[PDB]
């Protein structure tokens, strides 16, 4: 008894692998993977990050505003974007790429009703350029675009496979609550982000996408990394 | 004393309420505005849209969050056309900048665009909170408070601070807010905040140089910092 | 070929929303959605434009002190929150509704497409244009009278508080009468610049009170009620 | 002598070509030349064209919608030209148009244009108001009352309006006059406009050079609606 | 051989006779011949000069600045989109029309992703307004939306039959032969096709797209 | 004879040096080279184009390929706006794709503007279209600024005479006419902007912007570098 629509967010840092840009491997594992979903049958939306694009960084401890930094990020999430569309469509799986900021000929603009059509048809739809605004994290805008679409669960793409209970110098949950992760003393998310989805009722599920075959499982509902809950 | 403030109200403030519209309320505070700055300050304006419906039938009634947040935000909107209005009145160049884009209407969210207006002896209103449902008026606040640099987010309540729990306490830490337990503001406005180090003064504006007495440097309502 | 009107603009009054006072009454909402509902799934064509009395002229707030301009785009803002209100309450009784604002609002509904508009209504969905013509100056009455002629309306609905044009401000009820005669005879006030409009290209104007449960219907019926404006 | 701080010149686009089709760069550089005398008296003035001179269309097949819209991207040409022609004679002057047209022109903002009035500069206003169905006579209203006009100058072909031999020409009427039987100075969309609102408007002789400048003085020219 | 879909570009200066303004009896004819092409099952994109609209170049000499002649020849070749689009809507052809500026409710955004949809649904597709770019001529707009647009050749219409009946790129290059320099990098970078061909003698269009030999062709 | 404003072009792979992404060290350079010329007086647009962020080769279409590259070239110009600004400089971003709060609409009427009140214009996004290259982007904005020159920054100062492929001991131009470049294989941008300048009569000067002073020589009409005249 699994999931409908989920959202997945990715970091822009998993695009690179570590270094600096694409990794077209690391990508081409993730789309084989989102499409594993669409043929699953469940609807998908991507956030993605931007990190992989700066050293770094290097400009902000080096002269750059916050404001202006997380401007060039957004304009790397739509790179991010791009790229794994391009992944997604050779590998059967039509893909829509919506931008916060509108990008006019470089994608489509930010409308969650007309994402919903599109996820509805069996498309994927990416949304680039975070939510448009400084000082809100990409995991912020993960939760606020779960939201929008009406979707069951964010899927947050780590690369621990759950959340361990306490730091280890410990086993990792398969179930927690909202308040449980607040309340001493874990971390999921970015509090901001989580705060969202505390507040609205929206099931955090973190897992490591890049162990094959997990994401299908997942939202199958088949108990794999940890499902945070109320 | 601060050197630039985003003063955020609740659309209710501007009912005197009642609902809708007061313009003696809009007409005071205009005129309170207009001391802060005459006096030197810089002033960024977060108007929320409450005062607009009635308690909360149709959210109540059914209809989509979605839907009810947009016509928020089209409240925040003819809250600060409004108080723009009575500023220019009061002699005071206001310039409204909405998250939604309304050609004619208002300016654009230029963020540069509103701290050169600032610095120009300017008020900027912001509205349509940031265009984007799930956030609070709060939660535009500080988002907006950050991207202008302000010094804090003044919260002008229709009481006196924070207490615990209806004792009104006068100067708290961020964390100490969390950990037991009070409600300055939304709980994820208040996240953005305190992830950030960003200070908010809550106070009664009812009280006639409250905002005056806030900006100063008086002491107090409640101020938060970390 | 089909009898009464086949798409129709029903110009809806924001003071009629409302109650009574400030913003909205839902059971006055509600009642005209049912309405509107059991019109359109027989396969007529309705687009709606609602006006914002309820909330601000105009015009109003000019006489106050307000800038005219500044003061009518709140207006403006007013009808789209009618908009939206009205859009719930039609979808709820199944019927799908879109919301054209004449100023662009992005994320809270569709630009002003009046081909798509069309579309639309082709499709068996009402469309609601908010936000007036987006231009100061202007009334609802005249929108409406605008946008009838963009889509290709049959005639403007204009539903009023009382039972049509009467002749001299009050009887008699006038059931007919010209656009010319409406000047000749005087009978202000249906709002001249739009009913100039109106008269400019031929468009029927039939004024009914709406209060009367069913008079929608029967308006679109090619029923006699009210007042018939032709030319 | 009166006169008028800030007006409004509508001017019928088919004069543009006068009466061929397209642009006659001679009436287009003869009325810069007015309008410049207009700026030299130190009064402000914005001017609405309309697009003729580029509904026969209409007589086979043509939606009016669509070849209202054909006129809106005409007066916009129109309006580009003037411009031209004004830059040559010294006048700095701006184009906003009612549907956003990019790099081509400027939005339409009216206190942007106000702005520029006071700066000295000319503004036109292109494409109509946008909407299919208004004349330009009622354009040319709305943008006067947008701008905060005090009247509306109608260029016009004959001296103004008179009550007729020879007989005398109408120096100032009433707009309930006009009205009261039974003369046409704008349609009755756009002279609707102005009369519920109080706005002037001047039905005057454009092809007379000096004109427009006496007009605006506050000079006995053409027919003074009032208001 | 046949062309699956093409990029038709038409100077504006034959919507107008040329005299100046827009002869709709020449209008009407070009709508039909685009027709067949649409019947007969290819599909075909539109790009339009605005040069109908000008007095010889009277304004050009005068002083006008070319930034505001091109824009002015941009606005014009709306005027003459919405035309054809009119006429070939009378003719039962589907057509939309996209302008590189964009223009509210008068047309749409030039969106080329959608202007491949619409071909796809048999729409016939105008493009209008140049690429909102001035310097750059129709023939390059033609070239650019031809590129974007996935066209498998461009369609060059001509009051002269052709050139000649078939050449490469390089070979024009050498021997000197005449579209618009920039325009003819853009295609021969690309590999572009351009067929030069005489518009004027009738169901010339529907010879071409099914490959007859036809004009000139410019393929590498 | 020196030039009033100037439209210097730029190349992606220039920021990287010679890595991926952003070189601070590369970009301080070129920022107090434009911060020297602006100091004198004279009047600078500049295009940015965007390699630093081969793929095409790799299956990703043309189009998607070409906008990869012009939000590429957003992040460079915004890296470029942050260090001329640290520079004592005040300059403005105009992007051919409109990107909000990132930075303005490209209007050139307005950057002529920004330029005559001794403001930096950086030209974003390449034009916004596909199929066209950066000295293209170079070339048409030049033109639409009323630019007395394209500078045109390339590592080697100057054009050589015959292609080094032909003669391996070719040598250097000072000064060419249009026609001679064209006649010949001369080799100063691509084909398509090549095309546009000759046909304006728009002169381009390729010279090596990396040697300190090298642009306030060109600038003030000092020989420098390769002159294209007609
Ligand atoms: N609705 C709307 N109004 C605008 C916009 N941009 C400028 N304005 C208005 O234009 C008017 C004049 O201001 P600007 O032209 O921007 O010039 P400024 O930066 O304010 O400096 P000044 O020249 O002293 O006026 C003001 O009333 C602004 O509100 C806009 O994008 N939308
Ligand atoms: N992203 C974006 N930023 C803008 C836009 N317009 C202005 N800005 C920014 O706003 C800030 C202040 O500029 P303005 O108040 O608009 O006036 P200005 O033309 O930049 O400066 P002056 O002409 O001297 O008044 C600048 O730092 C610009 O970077 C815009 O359309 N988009
Ligand atoms: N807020 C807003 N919603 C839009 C806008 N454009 C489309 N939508 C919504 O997107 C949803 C999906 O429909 P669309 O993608 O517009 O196309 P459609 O023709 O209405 O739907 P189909 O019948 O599938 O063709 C509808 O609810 C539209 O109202 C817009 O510009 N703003
Ligand atoms: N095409 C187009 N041009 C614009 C737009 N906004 C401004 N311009 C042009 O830019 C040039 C310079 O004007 P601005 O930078 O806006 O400032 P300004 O109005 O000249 O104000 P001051 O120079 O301080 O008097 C003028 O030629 C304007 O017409 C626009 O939105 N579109
Ligand atoms: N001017 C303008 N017209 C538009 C725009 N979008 C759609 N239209 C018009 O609206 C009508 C198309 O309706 P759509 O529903 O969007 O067309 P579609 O993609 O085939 O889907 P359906 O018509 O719903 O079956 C046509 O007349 C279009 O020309 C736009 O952005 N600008
Ligand atoms: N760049 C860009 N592409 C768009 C935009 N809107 C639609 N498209 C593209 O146009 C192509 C066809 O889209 P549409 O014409 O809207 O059709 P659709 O919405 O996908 O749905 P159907 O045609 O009903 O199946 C897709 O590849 C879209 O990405 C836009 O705003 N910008
Ligand atoms: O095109 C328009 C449409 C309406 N409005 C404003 O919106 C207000 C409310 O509309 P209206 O007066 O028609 O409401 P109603 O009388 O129908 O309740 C008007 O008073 C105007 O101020 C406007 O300025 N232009």
């Amino acid at each position: 008894s699994g999931y409908s629509r989920v959202l997945l967010k990715l970091g822009g840092e998993m695009f690179g692998g570590g270094q600096v840009g694409l990794d077209p491997d690391v990508v081409a594992q993730v789309a084989r993977q989102i499409a594993d979903v669409v043929r699953g049958g469940v609807q998908i939306a991507v956030v993605i990050g931007g990190g992989n694009f700066f050293r770094g960084a290097q400009l902000q401890q080096l002269g750059m505003e916050r404001t202006r930094s997380d401007y060039m990020g957004m304009l790397g999430t739509v790179m991010n974007s791009l790229a794994l569309q391009d992944f997604l469509e050779k590998e059967g799986i039509v893909t829509r790429v919506q931008t916060a900021i509108t990008m006019g000929q470089v994608a489509e603009p930010y409308l969650p009703l007309r994402a919903v059509r599109h996820l509805e048809k069996g498309r994927v739809v990416i949304f680039g350029a975070g939510m448009g605004l400084p000082y809100f994290s990409t995991d912020t805008t993960a939760a606020q675009r779960a939201l929008e679409i009406g979707a069951d669960v964010v899927l947050m793409a780590k690369a621990v496979d759950g959340v361990f209970a306490e730091d280890p110098r410990a086993e990792l949950l398969t179930a927690v609550s909202h308040r449980e992760v607040l309340d001493r003393g874990l971390r999921v998310a970015d509090a901001t982000a989580f705060s969202l989805c505390m507040d609205n009722g929206m099931p955090i599920l973190v897992f490591n996408l890049l162990t094959d075959g997990n994401i299908a499982r997942a939202v199958r509902g088949e108990k794999i990394g940890t499902l945070v809950t109320t």
